[PDB]
């Protein structure tokens, strides 16, 4: 075989033999394989059965040794900076959460200790980072839009924390990369966040320089909204609904009325159907007190970032007001019925509770595990081969929100965005 | 409105000497004035001044009526910014300060303005190519730039529009995935195309040269590698320039790649090219370029594979990487050119000739096409006693004829 | 009513509420009163019965609130730069050793001192081998003091790291020396570490000059984290707590295992410590044997051969690390043996237990010799054995009569010479 | 004959074939000669003894490559030249350059420029620079007291300008070497002035980090005054007098009034005496009106520190009501008689007016140029062989004064400074 040597990138620690050897190609410690399909996802952006990664402990730190790599990850013979970073944070994070596996209190302590290990929650720093969300599958005036979008938040320095992947996950930092050399922002930071189950089908780009791989959805959703100084999103998909309805069952929670940081829904004109629509599907759901907690701004990629841009100064002095840190969000209440991590299957998708009956709050949680079971089926490898030897996920309840829940489902059909 | 603003330690102290120069007084200031203009609005504007102040830690620049496309949410972009000193900066040199003297000239200022870099090995890439150019040319421009960024190749080019904007903004991508962060986009402009074709602010290093010939000159000493995107009679005239200078007998050993390419639709425009080319400066020259058509990766590749030509051949005349000093530029490919009615008629544009003098000509004969286009003088005078006229053999006359009709069919100009 | 607020630049991390839980700020809380003292110790580079220290977490990470901090700690009302970054170093390590409960136990120690020091940033992955180890006595005489302070210059000329303990005398010149050698040579990314331990650390401070302290758990743990981290050794005159070192490695080098370790040992004074070394080298030998002297050399009188010796290596050490698929910044192929790892609680059990015959493999008496020195300084310096010779009598020591005779010569000396 | 080549770093710019072709070794190009002797003192840090030594500069393909015929050795670390001596000898040829591709304004735009082209004048950069001056030959007391004063400095974050050479020219940089690694000062800037003529018997010490090459003693004044923003004084020969009466004879003036850049002569006790007498010297012929300008801090490495520093914003202040610059001073008014070169021999020597009545900054202005004579001919090649040619410089004057500048030249030699 080809054997490609990949010597240490952007700054990994010296690992001890303890920390690797879990990861050594043996038994299975079905570590081995969780840890190859990540970086050969990583060298992607039975297809290769024949690529293996071997870890070896060296003079400068862990050498990779690849065999069989995906020969696009290469530019002339070389692998690219980016990617060979990325396949240095999979692994830091695989062993972190590795020696870390020994409750709301745990999970959440768990998500800080990850980040920080991956470097991603910088002490000093103020508030300027925005998490941007959207489908992975989007058309070209979609994608363009998601491209000025990042122009016009680079241009502001501001950050982006995103998912992986095609679409609106990678439209944002190719604007700006631009945005951002325009005002001389070399320190941009792009972040990625990512999980094993979900990788291999949304790859990291190269261009993201900051990757870190949670455990889960449910932690790296967590991750997501604990960074986020302000959220951005785009059309999407069921992996979009969950996450907006995630984020808004958080903010309708009593404890974060004052919680300042704007969600702003945005895209092109031609998206003003689809934004009518989920706004409808929203506020005939969880309902009016909804609206207040997110705006929508069409047509226009400097009036989303302006409202990013504005909302660094509030943001920065709440988190004064709570003696909060600037870059985790402690005292945002996050419900355990966010955290509990969801396993997609015929039970307990039919054991969903799916009421008009509930707290906005927790119907919004019942509705994520809900999208985050379409995804499940639509993406992942356990999920599909659920919907071979059993057919689609049944879900039920209140008539009235089944009805609207379905018809949200077909127009995600319809829109191409299944 | 009235903005001022500083510099962020890209911009030297000044005397009072050099400053005074420089009031609202006026040769100088309006010269400093229209470029700076130039460089805010990346005629309608004449309210706008700019006052240079020596305070404690340098100069501040003081902004009157500054054009809002400058700002977002009411700061000047920081590239905006670093160009006004730059600005500032060749000004002052310039007006403060034989074939010899040219390039010693343009050395001083290139040297002045930190765009030679002392240790440096060869990796930048002049790009040339249309001001104006379709949503396909420029997506293959932005194509190209990501592959050089990939290849940690550097890009230098002149201002404004098209192919002058679409490779640095894909670079920009390709360097951040190879985490580039050490970039490095320069931006050759001159005073009276400034105003036409005005820096963007991703360029991070903007040299205003006196003018085209000194940019030209600039352009091909400072190249480890050339690429040529279609364009109008602007890169017509870099072409001339280049391959009269590298057909120079002298000039055999220079290794410096030179590229043709383009997108696969402007197939035609290169076949023409080339035909126009050998034409003209006869068979011979086919050998000092090439043509990759519809291949952005082969174009940034070629670059890439002759960096360790050019270092290896410059290691052999004792030479620098940064200053082509070695590279022989005769007297004709220097003399500044002021393009008139009288200047283009006089021109000794014959088949006659051997190609390095008619090379020159061509040169100069796409440069008064440029001129009576877009310079204020140019477009005074070809407005006061209409086209800028053409004398010579009339074989090329009218071959020389089909192109500039081409240039004008294919929305160039 | 003195309080000072004291903030990061870079280098200390954001911590959990529970990691500043742990703290325990209470007063009867024995943790919080260890970090109280490290933290007091650093400013002072019981007389302060009122100093306090608090951690906050704030916006931009930990903020500290100083309440009665010491005055010396000042230049014109502030802080030094680098005793703040070292009551940061306090705290982040003081928490790192608190979350680790964290295999072989030998193992678990080795690894707990990779883990402390990785934390630390004090293993830079990527970092060529150039970091020289400095031990030597903290109270010497101005013509040793000057010797150490050329060394260090010496060391510095030639782009070397130090890491050393803390605290006065040959604990101090090199560092001096050296930022004017490196001042002189451009390097500017010069590491001094200055290791520590919470027990020693009041007696022996950190100068501010040291840019990375580390506060390891005890006095075994540094030695081991010392000759991990060391691609050379160097070994000015000292006392007892120098012996324990010099006697430390010895143990260590003299294993079979250990025989292609290229570190080099020299031991180096100026002209006068000539007799200090004559009598240091006739006990290594008559005790561990002429086996031993293979291990070092003696470079007398001479700084820049000192220097050169340690320069010259750094290619070897280099090549051996990667012969050994080993790390550049942690000596993991080193073989420790536990009896050099096992912590030692001075006591008069403990040192009349010790096992002081000519019968045992050398490197076992290096490791009882280790201990016995390691007692004489404990006696000394710290407070749980300041108060054993108060409340008990002096420490008691028995064993070989031949071995005795010259352990308590050596000690003698020590004494005279005003080592101890 | 042994060749050392040397690669410059960064710090030293491309130079052109016209530029270098000025300094090829010719039958006796002043030119050559002096580059060679500049660059021959700079390697003879730490005559005819060298003779055979000789550089030549090549034009190469990163820049300059310097090629030493016959260096002394004598200072090389393990066979190699130490990093900051490199340095000077890239700061020599940029400064011989810069002065040979070059009224009492032009004298002082030259100075600017000089400095302007070193790098030796930082935009950015607040007030914190300060000049120390003080004897070449000083005793191990004196000498260790400029190392606390240097350490006292780099405590507090100032940087020093000063004169090169051994004693009080390098002692406090070495102190503020361990201050400034103390306190983790990395930008800290030690600028080492000096000038052609006396560049071989003052040579720098590799410690300097910004050697500057002025063209002669008169302009080297200039930029130390201009630079400045404190000085500190030790004790020292006529070297350090010509100094002292040079900014005296300046700070008098009535212009000067408001400059508040501190001066503090300081020593270790046992100098108390030295300045008692160099007090009343100034007292005596410059007069009680000189005594405002200073301080005397004896035995306190500390406070003489602590006046440059608590001084720092005044002099920030200062500037700015001045709307002058912060790095060079362009408002301070030096008159010509402080700028007009003076060459010493018998006549210009003999011709000095030290005349009892005369304007004290006058009278200064000579007693400057009078000591400038006794170095010039002490230690300088010209001003020796006009020793040489004609017996010692006679000066004349009122007799008062020409006992005390006679006692004080006998005091110099009695304490080992000439």
């Amino acid at each position: 075989s080809l054997i490609i040597q990949v010597s240490p990138a952007g700054s990994m620690d010296l690992l001890s033999q303890l920390e690797v050897e879990r990861l050594k190609k043996t038994a299975s410690s079905d570590l081995y394989q969780l840890y190859r399909n990540c970086s050969l996802a990583v060298l992607n952006s039975d297809k290769y059965k024949n690529f293996d990664i071997t870890v070896m402990r060296r003079e400068r730190g862990i050498k990779l040794e690849l065999a069989n790599p995906p020969e696009h990850a290469f530019v002339d013979g070389q692998i690219i900076k980016g990617i060979q970073e990325h396949l240095f944070s999979v692994l830091r994070d695989i062993v972190y959460v590795n020696m870390h596996l020994a409750n709301a209190t745990h999970i959440t302590n768990l998500v800080f200790g990850i980040l920080r290990n991956a470097g991603a929650l910088i002490p000093g720093a103020t508030p300027n980072l925005v998490v941007c969300w959207g489908g992975h599958s989007i058309n070209e005036v979609e994608y363009q839009y998601t491209r000025e979008v990042g122009h016009e938040l680079g241009l502001r320095e501001l950050n982006i924390c995103t998912g992986c992947g095609p679409g609106a996950m990678e439209g944002p930092m190719k604007g700006a990369a631009v945005g951002h050399a325009k005002q001389r922002y070399s320190e941009y930071r792009y972040l990625g966040l990512t999980e094993p189950s979900i990788i291999a089908a949304e790859p990291p780009n190269p261009i993201v320089n900051e990757l870190v791989i949670m455990p889960d959805i449910e932690k790296r959703l967590e991750a997501f909204v604990r960074m986020a100084h302000g959220i951005i999103i785009f059309p999407g998909g069921p992996g979009t609904a969950e996450e907006l309805l995630y984020i808004l069952g958080i903010m309708m929670h009593p404890e974060n009325a004052d919680q300042p940081m704007p969600i702003v829904l945005t895209g092109p004109k031609q998206s003003e159907a689809y934004f009518r629509s989920l706004d409808k599907f929203i506020t005939d759901t969880l309902g009016e007190a909804a609206r207040k907690h997110y705006s929508i701004a069409i047509d226009n990629p400097a009036e989303a970032a302006r409202i990013m841009s504005n909302a660094m100064p509030l943001v920065r002095q709440h988190r004064k007001d709570k003696e909060d840190a600037y870059s985790f969000n402690w005292s945002l209440k996050i419900e355990p019925e966010f955290q509990l991590p969801f396993e997609p299957n015929h039970e307990s998708m039919a054991n969903l509770d799916l009421h008009l009956n509930q707290r906005p709050e927790v119907l919004a949680a019942n509705l994520r595990r809900a999208f985050s079971g379409v995804v499940a089926g639509n993406v992942k490898a356990e999920g599909i081969r659920e919907i071979e030897r059993h057919g689609p996920f049944e879900m039920h309840g209140d008539p009235v929100l089944m009805k609207k829940m379905d018809q949200l489902l077909n127009d995600f059909v319809a829109q191409n965005r299944m």
